[PDB]
Formats: structure tokens, C-alpha cells, sequence
């Protein structure tokens, strides 16, 4: 190995232990705020919601980055927090922390402990209701809160939880929208479970003063990107159709999929540009089809066939690689019924098989050596996968994830794989399942073994996952409970907590400041360009029509980086090629193919769909520009959506 | 105190048999096969999705000397692996049938089973013409008759113990054996099963697939229990789901009759035997509690049995527990008016419920709602409480119940203790601190418990006097992370197997412990005492009366260390008891208030004619408020009367064809 390195001493005097005596129930630990030194340790209990129990949560606060903790349990005197609730941390730079508790003796309402200075000072407030779910911060204003009571009342606070007001009494689900909009479902005469498919979707812009009914016959609803979704039960055949709105519910249009029937729909992801939709195959055989939308979220086309989903739950391995724009990974079922990982580098326009890792000299079956990246489908299938793939936008290109080969042994015990180029290439870095975390904007990666035995080893990397070192952080191994990174782009502190076994809790805070004492210089970085699936240099590094140069620490780097891995210079526009286009409505890409062909059952038939009550006729060469793609020049295939005379029904709510 | 320091380590050290298994992946299952056969199977399984083809090798070990030695017989299942969901398909007791359902390591057109009819001493290999979606199910009437559902929703049946398979219907959602080799199954034509919920058809076959009969349409779900066939039917218009009951294998049906206004509520069958049905009905609003109703012996007419019965909102689990070691006894959990949890127990099959009594040596004395004992079952499980096992009892170990229990402290809820009852749950005593796995064997002559925690364990906690006395035995010097505890089958069994692993690459090991030398002395008359079951009505004249029958039970004296070879039931023929209030359910429209022995009419029904629909006929009920408990054999004494008078008016009690 050429990783090289002495580092023990730099960590030994930077490892801070705190023993928490006489703790029952689960222990939560959280850093509060960037560069505040604040850590909260909170004990919670698993108690049913309808049950009044006598208990006392313990609460500890550190203000020196985990070196010392003060018992501040007297603040939450005669209350306890439920494990499901935990803490209600606000936005990153908000300073808001709410501890939602219940009174030990029982009370008519819950009790919240509110802080607006990164948990340095709390005030107590009694609720006029029992919260059914944790309070929700409004993304636009952290002073606006909503909560659902145990009597299904929708409560709203304007002044950060001090004063609460009930605005509707029969609410099933409520979600914040943009600009402090509240969307919620309601019903009459019965329960929410009984009135499924007959709920009403309401909207509020006044924090509860006036309402608008934006949908009826509602089965469920959700938000994603700039899109509002609603599953509507039109016919009494229990058939459900997804309706999409981009104007906060004022106008709706049913999702238009090619070759429609009696299928189950699911939104995998959605941003400001497009919608990923999953549609189960008729028969509930465990695989479906991914469709991508246009920029209105209405017109869909085939993106990926045989997409695996869990029958009970609907989970898929669909993974947004947030560290590289336009990159998504998921799992499909081959014709040989072997699991495959597929990756797209163009937001679902084209998918390719995940490349085998280098140096894995396995060579028995062609479907062996295949790297399956584990996510929510693996989780749902009860595979030993403690974490989904992890990535951060500021840590450009880094993905850490559990993976397995085609062997049953590998599926029982997955390994930890690293990619530095957004998932184009992978390498096995750690044996066995681990919990992991990225911090210092990718400058530090930490992993901790997941097993039944107590652990005392931190595995860390400072060169974005290319070299790993083990640090024994204690001589009394602990049963692992949690791993938490200090927030912040240049954060260098991690917190491990766990127990020995009555049990004794302990937290270890490790500071990588002395490990990274040397600031990186020019030689410590290497440049790289993102992978593009079309051949040639001319589009090397192009993502959705944009070319940017990326930075990466050289292998064996041990130095603190202070710059962005995405160079803050002029991005160049790339020429359009096939990778910049989705297949059009009614077209698809066969496996390994770059060109779209028409779906066989649609050949000889006119391509038509309904766009807000109007019949539209589609003439196309088979391609349409990916939403958000900024390419100019080169490929420019034509398409035309001409308005017809006929009017159809694209909206089954009102 | 409990005993006087008896010497046991030497008697257990030479009877503890370790076997170290080398190179084991996946989950490790261990099962004794048969009574007094000496056969134990250890099987390696993998968590692999059904639709996925994988390369793997399950490992298979067989003991034939009661766990002292294990032979690697993996070559028998060479080039196959078994999914953890499937495990083994052990046949009925004393049948000798064992099926191992596996998939081929390279993939195949169908699954591969390994069939044994001599208690896993010899297996024959058989390839299936289909991929099984679920484990094959044995017919209760004939263990040679198997059925299974394929991955393509085809219903396959075998007449010769899995040797030859025949597909008898191709669009099946769920299939279940009835009596006399009857097959009930749901089917559809409009796409998938998930899409046709509420539009399925319920079919029946008595000919293993030759002739069929459609016994129901608009079916949402169906199930079997006791002599009762249940079907959930989605009536037209408003989506209102109603339970229909049939006692003639589906030839005729009648909708369940409950004394309440149609509130569009969710129904649930808690339990059912040859005599009656326990039904749980959620309160309108999905508020976490509901009401238990009991039926008559036809399963049609229900009455309130227990209010505020807690259920988990997602999944519908409850703490409803059948105390199988004492006839007529059931335990569950309710929500008090103070919104605190309570354990309620009935000794008369749901006629009357009482608060579980606090343990005598209580850990104490809204503040009074502490020290109340909550016995943990599936409600506690589904609420994610630290409860590794539900209450355990065996019919042969009369009166013995072992269960996890918590007091009203959030601390006690987080770390439940282990409680023992020797009288079917009337009285309880805390015996072990912290959650444990436990097993009963030797018809209650040996109770074994093992700590449940994150640390490796090496201690057996055992009792030879029905849980009154407990000793700790270190069975290994290398502690193991606990995986399984399995008793040898049999009324006089004395062998347990513990298996687990060290240092999570895991190294697996089994320990088989033989209590034979501990129980070398046979019990005699001096070691037993007699006891009578508890009855809620006062006076000796009904002491020990269970549902009309008075029986005397035996019980090993505290500190007993001897082998019992007789039944814990004394009286050859039970005497018939006089009827009293405990022998009567409340009638339709009546209920028992808390602590009350007498039934009173529900308030909303006073001033109205008690009427229900009985197989298309509108009936009128006049009653004193009581009806004999189905299965109760009491004679004489209290005789509250009732009349069901035909009103000669047609009603609809059957929303299926
Ligand atoms: C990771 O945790 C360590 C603690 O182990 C943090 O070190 C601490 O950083 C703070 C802020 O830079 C230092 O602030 C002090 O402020 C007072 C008041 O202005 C001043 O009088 C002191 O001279 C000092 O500047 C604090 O001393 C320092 N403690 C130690 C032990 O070095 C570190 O900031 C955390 N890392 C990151 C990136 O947040
Ligand atoms: C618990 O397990 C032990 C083994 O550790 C069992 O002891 C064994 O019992 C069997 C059957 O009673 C004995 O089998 C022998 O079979 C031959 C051939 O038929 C026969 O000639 C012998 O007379 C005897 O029956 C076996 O020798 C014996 N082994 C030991 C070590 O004691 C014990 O039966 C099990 N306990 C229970 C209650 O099942
Ligand atoms: C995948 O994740 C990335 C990063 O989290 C998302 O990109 C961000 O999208 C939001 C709007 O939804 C923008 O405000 C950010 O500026 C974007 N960041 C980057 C780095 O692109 C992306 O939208 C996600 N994809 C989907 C389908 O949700
Ligand atoms: C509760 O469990 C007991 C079993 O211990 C069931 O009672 C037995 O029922 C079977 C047939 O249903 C009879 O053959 C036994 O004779 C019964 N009792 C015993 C052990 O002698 C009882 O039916 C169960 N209750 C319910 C509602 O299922
Ligand atoms: C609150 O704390 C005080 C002492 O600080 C204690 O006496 C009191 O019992 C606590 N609250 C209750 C009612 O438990
Ligand atoms: C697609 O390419 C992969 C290799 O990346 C190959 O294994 C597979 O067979 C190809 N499929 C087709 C239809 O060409
Ligand atoms: C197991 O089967 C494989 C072929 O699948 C064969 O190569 C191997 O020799 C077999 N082993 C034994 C011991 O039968
Ligand atoms: C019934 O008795 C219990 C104690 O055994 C008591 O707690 C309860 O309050 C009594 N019922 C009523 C209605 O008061
Ligand atoms: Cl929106
Ligand atoms: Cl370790």
C-alpha cells in the first residue's frame, strides 16, 4: 500500500470522554448550530401515545464542544420525551430547538421547551393540546410552526411555539408549502382511515384565517420540488391517478403516461425541473417502471424498466447522488432475475449498468462480480445494511455506500464502497457493514463497524475516502449507538456515543484539528471532470449541458482544505448530444442503447395526451430536452405538440 | 426462602453438551424433530428477496443423539440455499414429516424441496414445477396433503407428501386448508390481488382441485378459526366492510350482529375455538382502543365483553393472550379512564373481566395506578417495548404462566421483568429482573430462562418447582450472543438446546443441557399440593369451577426438585357445577360495568326493541340480560331466561352470493 501515514498522538490528546451515569431509555445526542460548541444529550422513552406514564427524561448540555456536560434535567422537570419525537431542531442557522414532552403525571396538554439561541437558554410553554406528531418548521420562516394534535386538530404558532391556535379540527395530514402555505387533508363523519379516497385537500395562506378547497376524493397528497401531488380516487373501481399542480393547487392535471391501467403509482423524487415516477407492473410482481416528466410534471416517458420495489411498503433503491448534479442510482431486475445497480448521469435520460470496481479479481458467472449498491430496497428486504448511500453536495463526487457482489455471503454481509466521481467508479474500502458520516465538506469521512460486539475503533479518511486509517479511541469498547458530526462546512469534530453492559452511557468527541493542522496547498489537489456517457473529449465533464472542473485531494493527503471542490469560475456551455434528451412520450431506450425507439404497442397509433382539459397531438423524432439541461448547439431534434379540437378530462378533483 | 442451597452444578456439568459449528453464514435455525427421536436439525438460511436469483449454499447439520454430536449433511442440499422466511416445514406432531423448501443456487425453473417422513433421518430430493411464493402448508387432516402458492399466484396441491404437484387454479391470492382436506382460497380476474381487494371471489374445493364451488364474492379477506369460517365483505356503495360467518364451510353465511349503530368501523377476529368468537371492534376515530365482543356458539350474535381494548393503530395488534394452561382464562390490556394501561383477565371465556391482581410482594406501598402489573403481549411488542417473548403457557403445565410485566414507571416499561403465575394468572410474582427468553418443558417440571441483552451470556436460569425457585447455571466459559432456545418435544422432556455465536465472522455453537440427573428422584405424594382454579363468584360451592366443571389440580411444592410423571389434573371425571353469573355472557345489547358481576342494558338501547338479523330473518330478543357461555356445562342454579322471537320480516344478513 502507498497510503503512508504518528497520527495517534494527534488524536489521543483530542479525544474527549464523558461518562453519563444512571441513564435509562434511549440516549440521543445532537450538535446544535455551527461553531457554537453546543451538544445536547437527551434520554427518551418508548411509550404509546395514548398512555399516561410516570417518567423523567434526562437532559445534558455541553458548551465546550463535548469536553464537559452539565446536567440540566431540572429544566424539563417532571416531563419525559418520547423516542419517536426526540428533538425538533430547526434550520441550520436558525438557533431554534424545541423539546416536545409530556407531563409525568399526565396533563391536558403537552409541554414544549423552546430555545432560540442554539439551546443555551430554554423557556417552558404548555400546549393546549396533545401533539400526535412532532412540530414542523415552516421552510420560509422558522417562527411559524404547525402540529397535529391527538384529536386531529391542526394547530399553528406564529411566534415560535409560545402561542398556539387551532385552525381546523378534522385534519389527517398537514404539510408546509412555500411562502408559509399550509396544505392539509380533512374529512367529516368518520376517521381518516375510514375516509381514504374521500378526503378533501385544503390550502391556507393566512396561517389559518381563510381556506380554499383545492381537491376532493383525495386518497393522499405530497410535495416535491415545485410540484404538488394528489392521488385521487375517480371511479368507484378504486383506481387511483396522480394529479400534479404547479400553482399551489389552483389548477391540476392528471399524469399522462404512455400506454395506459389499474396500476399503482409512486413519486420517487422531484425537484424544480422534473418528477421521477414509479409505476408498478400489473400483477404486483415486485418490479415496475420509472417515468420522467417534462418541466410541468404532466407528460411522462419511460426512463428505466424493471425497477425493483418492495411489495409491502413500496420502497426502492432509488438514490439521489447529491454530491454530483444529475446523478441517480437504483436497482433493477435483469432478465436472468439477478439484481443490478443502474446509474444515470443525465437525470434519467439514459441509464447504464454500474461499473464493476477495479482490483476486484473475481472473474464463475457474468452476473457475479456485479456491484449492487444497497439502499431502501435492501433496507426493506431486511438486508444487513445500516445506512443508505451517503453523499453531500459540498463534498463533490463523494459517495459512501454499502455494496454486495452476486454471492449470498456478500448479501448477508455487505462491504463499504467509496466513489469519488459521483458513482461512475467504485472501490471496496471497508469490510462489513458500517455507520458512516461525511464532514469538513468531504475532508473527513468517518466509519464505525456495525456488529453485535462492542467497538472501540474509528475508521477515518482525510483524502476523500482513498486512504483509511483506524484510530482506537478508547480501551473500553462500547456497544455503538450513535455517530454525529458537528455542523459546518469546515467542521472537524465528531461525537460517538454508546454504552457498556444496567448500562453505562459514554460519549467520545474526537477533534481532527491536529490531524489536519497543515493547510492544503496547490499540490494537494488534482482536477477532474465529471463522467459523460457520450464519447469524445468535447463533452468530457458536461452535466446537463454545463461543464465545470472539479477538485479532488490527492491520494494520501492529510491537510485541511479551505476552498470549494467546484471551481467558482465561469461554467462553459456544452453542445447538445443524445445524453441531453429524455425519450419523448411513447418512446424508450432499450438496454445499453443511446437512441430512443418507439414503444412497440404504440407504433401505427397517433401519440396523444391530455394537457389541462385539452387533447394534444404529439409529433416527434423521439427525444425531448431534459428539464434543466442548458446545452446549446449540436443535436436539435424537433417535436410538435399541436392542439386538437377534442376536450378530455385531465382533472378528477375540484 | 426458595429451597436450601441444593447442589446442581456437577449434575449439569456432565450433562451439558457443546458443539462448535465451523464457517456458518446467514441465520442459524435449530429445531428438534419429533418426541424421543434424538434428532435435531441445524439449518443455515439467507435473507434473499423472492424474485432474485442468488448464488449461495445453505448448510445443514443433523444430530441423532439429542444434540451431543452433529453431522454435516450439507451435501444433501448441495447447490441450494433456503430463505430465512421459509426455514423448515415441520409437519404435525408425531407425523415424522419434514420439508426443506430451497431454491437452486444457479436458478431453476422451479424450487427444490427435500422431503422426509422419518423424522429427518432420511431425505429425498424433489424438484418443483413452480417457484413457491410461501411455505407449503400441511393439511391438518392428512399430513400427506400439501398446498403451496407459486410466485405466479398459482395454487399447487400434492397428494403424496410433495412428490407430485398439480396446479388446480392459476389466479389465487391466498389459500388455506380447512377441515377434511377442504381448500379455501381467494381468486380474481381483474389484474392483481392488491388491486382487487374487495372484489375477490372465495372458492372452496373438497376434491383437491377436481370440482370447485364459489362460496363468496366481493371478498376483501378471509380466515379460519375454530369451527368458524370468516370473510370480510365490501358491501356496495359507501365503503363499509362487514364480517360474515359460516359454520358449514361456506354453504351459508350470516353477517355478524353487533349491538351498535352502523358506524363504519373496522372489525377484527381476536380468537375463535369450537365454541365462540372473540371479536375486536375499533372505536370510531382510530383512537387506539376498541371493544371486545363475544359470540354465541354460531358466531353470529355478539355482545360487549370488554371496553377500551388497546390496539396498535398500524397492524391492529393487541395484548390478547390465551392462557392455554388453564381453560377459560384470557388476558389482555385496556386503557383506563386516567389513560393508564391496565391488564384485564377473564376466567370465564370473556363473560366477565377483572383487573389483574398486583403481586403480593409488591415493589411499592394517579399515584395508585403504579404497582399495577401490565403483562406484555403483542401490543407491547408492536409498540416497540423491550419484550422478547409474549406470555408462554402449555396445556400440559396446568396453571403455569410466564410473561414479561411492567409497573406504571417509564423505567419499568423500558426494562420489563419476568413474572410467574401458577394459578393461570390469578396471582403473579416477580421472579427475574430484566427481559428474558424462556421455555417450558417436562410439562412444567422445568422452566428455563435466558437473559436478553446486548452482552454475550453464559447463564441458564432454571426452575424445577414451576417457577417458584430459580437457580443459575453457567453452561459455558465462553459467553455467546444469544440466538435461540429450543426445548425437546414431549410431556417428559428434559433436554434444552441453546445456540448462539461469539465475536460478531461469527463462530456458532450449540449447548444441549440434560436435566435428567437434576431430576433423578421421582416425585411422590409429599411433593405435590392440590389447588382449585379461581372463580369470580364467591363461596366454596364454585371454587375450582371452570365453565361448569370442577377439577382438582396438582402443583409441586416450593423447592421441589424431583421428576413428576403424572398429570396435573387429579379428578378422573369433573363434577358438574351449578350455574351462576360467571357462567353467562351478557346478552346482545347488554354489558358488564367495571368490577360489576351483573349485566345491564347499554344506555343508548334502553327504550328500543332489541332486534338483529339472523340468516335473513329479523329476530326480536327478550332477555334478562344473560345468555349461557358457549361451551359452559353448568347445570341448575341461576337460570336467567331469554327468548328469540321471529318477527316474520325479511332482512339482509348476507352481502355475498
Ligand atoms: C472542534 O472542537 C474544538 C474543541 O475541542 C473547538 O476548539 C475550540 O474552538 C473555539 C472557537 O474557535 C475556541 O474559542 C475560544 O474562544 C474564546 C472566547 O472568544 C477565546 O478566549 C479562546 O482563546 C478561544 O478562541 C476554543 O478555545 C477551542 N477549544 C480548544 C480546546 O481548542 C473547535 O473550534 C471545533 N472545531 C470546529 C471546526 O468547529
Ligand atoms: C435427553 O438427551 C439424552 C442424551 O443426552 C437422552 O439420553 C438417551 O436416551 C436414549 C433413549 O432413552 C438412549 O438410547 C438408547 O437406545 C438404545 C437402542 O435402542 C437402547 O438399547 C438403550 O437402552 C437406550 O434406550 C440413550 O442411551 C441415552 N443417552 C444418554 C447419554 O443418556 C435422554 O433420553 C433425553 N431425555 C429425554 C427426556 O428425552
Ligand atoms: C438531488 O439532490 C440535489 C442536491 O440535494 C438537488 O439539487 C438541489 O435542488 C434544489 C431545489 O430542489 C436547489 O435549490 C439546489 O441548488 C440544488 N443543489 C444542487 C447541488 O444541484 C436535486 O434537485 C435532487 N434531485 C431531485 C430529483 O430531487
Ligand atoms: C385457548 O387455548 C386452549 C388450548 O390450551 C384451547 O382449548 C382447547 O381447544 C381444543 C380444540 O379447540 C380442544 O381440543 C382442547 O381440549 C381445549 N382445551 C384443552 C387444552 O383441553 C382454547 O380453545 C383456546 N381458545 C381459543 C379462543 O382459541
Ligand atoms: C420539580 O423540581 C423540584 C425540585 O427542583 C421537585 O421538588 C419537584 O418534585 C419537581 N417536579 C415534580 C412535581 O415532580
Ligand atoms: C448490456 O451491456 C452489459 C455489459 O455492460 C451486458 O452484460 C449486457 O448483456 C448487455 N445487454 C444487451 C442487451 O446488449
Ligand atoms: C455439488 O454440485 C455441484 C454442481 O452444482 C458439483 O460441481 C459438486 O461436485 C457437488 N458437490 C457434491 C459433494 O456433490
Ligand atoms: C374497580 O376496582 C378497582 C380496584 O380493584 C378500582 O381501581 C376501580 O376504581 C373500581 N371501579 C370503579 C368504577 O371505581
Ligand atoms: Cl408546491
Ligand atoms: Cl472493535
Amino acid at each position: 500500500q502507498d497510503c503512508g501515514r504518528d497520527f495517534i498522538a494527534k488524536l489521543t490528546n483530542n479525544t474527549h470522554q464523558h461518562v453519563f451515569d444512571d441513564l435509562s431509555g434511549s440516549v440521543s445526542l445532537s450538535w446544535v448550530g455551527d461553531s457554537t460548541g453546543v451538544i445536547l444529550v437527551l434520554t427518551t422513552f418508548q411509550v404509546p401515545l395514548v398512555i399516561v406514564s410516570f417518567g423523567q427524561s434526562k437532559l445534558y448540555r455541553s458548551e465546550d464542544y463535548g469536553k464537559n456536560f452539565k446536567d440540566i434535567t431540572n429544566l424539563i422537570n417532571n416531563t419525559f420525551i418520547r423516542t419517536e419525537f426526540g428533538m425538533a431542531i430547526g434550520p441550520e442557522n436558525s438557533g431554534k430547538v424545541i423539546l416536545t414532552a409530556e407531563v409525568s403525571g399526565g396533563s391536558r396538554g403537552g409541554r414544549v421547551f423552546r430555545s432560540s439561541d442554539f439551546a443555551k437558554n430554554f423557556v417552558q410553554t404548555d400546549l393546549p393540546f396533545h401533539p400526535l406528531t412532532q412540530m414542523m418548521y415552516s421552510p420560509q420562516n422558522s417562527d411559524y410552526l404547525l402540529a397535529l394534535s391527538t384529536e386531529n386538530g391542526l394547530w399553528v404558532s406564529k411566534n415560535f411555539g409560545e402561542k398556539w391556535e387551532e385552525i381546523h379540527k378534522a385534519v389527517c395530514l398537514a404539510k408546509w408549502g412555500p411562502n408559509n402555505i399550509i396544505f392539509f387533508t380533512t374529512h367529516v363523519n368518520g376517521s381518516c382511515k375510514a375516509d381514504l379516497g374521500a378526503l378533501e385537500l385544503w390550502r391556507t395562506s393566512d396561517l389559518g384565517k381563510t381556506f380554499k378547497t383545492i381537491g376532493v376524493k383525495i386518497y393522499s397528497f405530497g410535495l416535491g420540488g415545485r410540484f404538488l401531488f394528489a392521488s385521487v380516487m375517480a371511479d368507484k373501481d378504486t383506481t387511483r391517478r396522480i394529479h400534479v399542480s404547479t400553482d399551489q393547487g389552483d389548477t391540476w392535471s392528471m399524469a399522462q403516461l404512455p400506454s395506459v391501467q389499474e396500476q399503482f403509482y409512486s413519486i420517487l423524487a422531484a425537484n424544480e425541473d422534473m418528477v421521477f415516477m414509479h409505476v408498478d407492473e400489473p400483477g404486483d410482481t415486485g418490479f415496475g417502471t420509472i417515468f420522467t416528466s417534462d418541466d410541468r410534471g404532466i407528460v411522462y416517458s419511460k426512463s428505466l424498466d424493471r425497477h425493483l420495489y418492495t411489495t409491502t411498503g413500496g420502497e426502492t433503491d432509488f438514490t439521489n447522488v447529491t454530491s454530483l448534479r444529475g446523478v441517480y442510482i437504483t436497482s433493477t431486475l435483469s432478465e436472468d432475475n439477478s439484481i443490478q445497480s443502474m446509474i444515470t448521469f443525465d437525470q434519467g435520460g439514459r441509464w447504464e449498468h454500474l461499473r464493476k470496481p477495479e482490483n476486484s479479481k473475481c472473474d464463475k458467472n457474468k452476473n457475479e462480480c456485479s456491484l449492487h449498491i444497497h439502499a431502501s430496497y435492501s433496507i426493506s428486504q431486511k438486508l444487513n445494511v445500516p445506512m443508505a448511500p451517503l453523499s453531500e453536495p459540498n463534498a463533490v463526487g463523494i459517495v459512501i455506500a454499502h455494496g454486495s457482489v452476486g454471492d449470498a455471503i456478500s448479501v448477508m454481509v455487505p462491504d463499504v464502497y467509496i466513489s469519488d466521481d459521483g458513482g461512475y467508479s467504485w472501490a471496496k474500502m471497508l469490510e462489513g457493514p458500517h455507520y458512516y458520516t461525511i464532514l469538513d465538506s468531504g475532508g473527513i469521512i468517518v466509519a464505525i463497524e456495525h456488529s453485535n460486539r462492542p467497538i472501540n475503533v474509528i475508521k477515518f479518511s482525510t483524502d476523500e475516502g482513498q486512504c483509511w486509517q483506524s484510530y482506537v479511541f478508547t480501551q473500553e469498547p462500547i456497544y455503538f449507538t450513535g455517530l454525529a458530526s458537528e455542523p459546518g462546512a469546515r467542521s472537524m469534530n465528531i461525537s460517538i456515543w454508546g454504552f457498556t453492559e444496567t448500562r453505562q452511557w459514554v460519549s467520545y468527541t474526537v477533534d481532527f484539528k491536529d490531524i489536519l493542522e497543515r493547510n492544503c496547498e496547490e499540490d494537494d489537489y488534482t482536477t477532474w471532470l465529471a463522467h459523460s456517457t457520450d464519447p469524445g473529449d468535447y463533452k468530457d465533464g458536461c452535466i446537463l449541458g454545463y461543464k465545470e472542473q472539479f477538485l479532488r485531494l490527492r491520494k494520501s493527503s492529510v491537510c485541511q482544505n479551505g476552498r470549494d471542490y467546484v471551481v467558482a469560475k465561469q461554467p462553459s456551455v456544452c453542445p447538445c448530444s443524445l445524453e441531453d434528451f429524455l425519450c419523448d412520450f411513447g418512446y424508450f431506450r432499450p438496454e445499453n442503447a443511446s437512441e430512443c425507439v418507439e414503444q412497440p404497442e404504440l407504433k401505427g397509433h397517433e401519440l396523444e395526451f391530455c394537457l389541462y382539459g385539452k387533447e394534444e397531438h404529439l409529433t416527434t423524432n423521439g427525444y425531448r430536452k431534459i428539464p434543466g439541461d442548458k446545452c446549446q448547439g449540436g443535436m436539435n431534434p424537433a417535436r410538435e405538440v399541436k392542439d386538437l379540437k377534442k376536450k378530455c378530462t385531465s382533472n378528477f378533483l375540484n
